[PDB]
Protein backbone atom coordinates (compact mmCIF):
# COMPACT_ATOMS: atom_id res chain seq x y z
CA UNK A 1 0.00 0.00 0.00
CA UNK A 2 1.68 3.12 -1.29
CA UNK A 3 -1.15 5.59 0.23
CA UNK A 4 0.64 4.16 3.76
CA UNK A 5 2.45 7.15 5.38
CA UNK A 6 6.66 6.77 5.40
CA UNK A 7 9.30 7.71 7.72
CA UNK A 8 12.14 7.57 5.29
CA UNK A 9 14.10 4.87 7.68
CA UNK A 10 16.06 1.77 7.06
CA UNK A 11 16.02 -0.20 10.30
CA UNK A 12 17.22 -3.46 11.81
CA UNK A 13 16.21 -5.22 15.16
CA UNK A 14 18.84 -5.18 18.18
CA UNK A 15 17.45 -9.02 18.79
CA UNK A 16 19.19 -9.69 15.11
CA UNK A 17 22.26 -8.32 15.99
CA UNK A 18 25.75 -9.31 17.18
CA UNK A 19 27.00 -8.03 20.22
CA UNK A 20 29.64 -6.15 18.83
CA UNK A 21 27.35 -4.20 16.31
CA UNK A 22 25.53 -3.16 19.49
CA UNK A 23 28.32 -2.12 21.52
CA UNK A 24 29.22 1.09 18.93
CA UNK A 25 25.80 2.40 19.45
CA UNK A 26 26.81 3.02 22.83
CA UNK A 27 23.19 2.10 24.44
CA UNK A 28 22.86 1.81 27.80
CA UNK A 29 23.14 -2.11 28.97
CA UNK A 30 19.17 -2.49 29.64
CA UNK A 31 18.33 -1.48 26.59
CA UNK A 32 17.43 -4.39 24.82
CA UNK A 33 14.41 -3.83 22.86
CA UNK A 34 14.22 -1.83 20.00
CA UNK A 35 15.21 -1.08 16.42
CA UNK A 36 18.25 0.84 15.22
CA UNK A 37 17.86 3.33 12.55
CA UNK A 38 20.11 2.14 9.85
CA UNK A 39 19.91 4.99 7.33
CA UNK A 40 17.61 8.05 6.90
CA UNK A 41 16.45 9.25 3.61
CA UNK A 42 16.87 12.79 2.27
CA UNK A 43 12.94 14.61 2.65
CA UNK A 44 11.16 12.25 4.46
CA UNK A 45 9.40 13.12 8.49
CA UNK A 46 12.60 11.26 9.56
CA UNK A 47 15.22 14.04 8.40
CA UNK A 48 15.95 16.43 10.79
CA UNK A 49 14.17 14.26 13.73
CA UNK A 50 15.81 10.63 13.99
CA UNK A 51 19.71 10.22 13.45
CA UNK A 52 21.60 7.01 11.74
CA UNK A 53 22.15 4.85 15.14
CA UNK A 54 19.14 5.88 17.01
CA UNK A 55 17.80 3.09 18.72
CA UNK A 56 13.78 3.27 18.87
CA UNK A 57 12.03 1.68 21.74
CA UNK A 58 8.87 3.10 21.36
CA UNK A 59 6.24 4.59 19.24
CA UNK A 60 3.14 6.43 20.43
CA UNK A 61 3.95 4.94 23.90
CA UNK A 62 3.76 1.52 22.60
CA UNK A 63 6.80 -1.08 23.45
CA UNK A 64 8.48 -1.77 19.76
CA UNK A 65 11.29 -4.81 19.46
CA UNK A 66 11.60 -5.57 15.58
CA UNK A 67 11.14 -3.41 11.95
CA UNK A 68 7.31 -4.73 11.86
CA UNK A 69 6.61 -3.79 15.71
CA UNK A 70 6.92 0.06 14.00
CA UNK A 71 5.54 -0.93 10.73
CA UNK A 72 2.14 -2.43 12.51
CA UNK A 73 1.90 0.95 14.21
CA UNK A 74 2.60 3.93 11.38
CA UNK A 75 0.63 1.73 9.16
CA UNK A 76 -2.53 1.99 11.88
CA UNK A 77 -2.20 5.99 11.01
CA UNK A 78 -2.64 8.23 7.85
CA UNK A 79 -1.00 11.40 6.10
CA UNK A 80 -1.23 14.42 8.38
CA UNK A 81 -0.67 12.17 11.63
CA UNK A 82 1.86 12.49 13.93
CA UNK A 83 3.54 10.49 15.73
CA UNK A 84 5.61 9.95 19.34
CA UNK A 85 9.00 8.27 19.20
CA UNK A 86 10.73 7.27 22.31
CA UNK A 87 14.71 6.60 21.45
CA UNK A 88 18.21 6.13 22.50
CA UNK A 89 20.94 8.65 21.29
CA UNK A 90 23.68 6.88 22.68
CA UNK A 91 22.82 6.93 26.26
CA UNK A 92 20.16 9.77 25.99
CA UNK A 93 16.70 8.69 26.79
CA UNK A 94 14.76 11.33 24.20
CA UNK A 95 11.24 11.99 22.79
CA UNK A 96 10.08 13.49 19.41
CA UNK A 97 6.81 14.23 17.38
CA UNK A 98 7.20 13.32 13.71
CA UNK A 99 4.51 14.30 11.46
CA UNK A 100 3.90 12.29 9.20
CA UNK A 101 3.41 14.45 6.08
CA UNK A 102 4.76 11.73 3.25
CA UNK A 103 3.41 8.69 1.79
CA UNK A 104 5.68 5.80 -0.52
CA UNK A 105 4.26 7.41 -3.84
CA UNK A 106 7.40 7.91 -5.18
CA UNK A 107 9.48 4.93 -3.64
CA UNK A 108 10.30 2.02 -5.24
CL1 LIG B 1 6.66 7.31 22.33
Amino acid sequence: QVERPALGISMAGLSNLPSDVISKLKIPSNVTNGIVVASIQSGMPAQGKLKKYDVITKVDDKEVASPSDLQSLLYGHQVGDSITVTFYRGENKQTITIKLTKTSKDLA
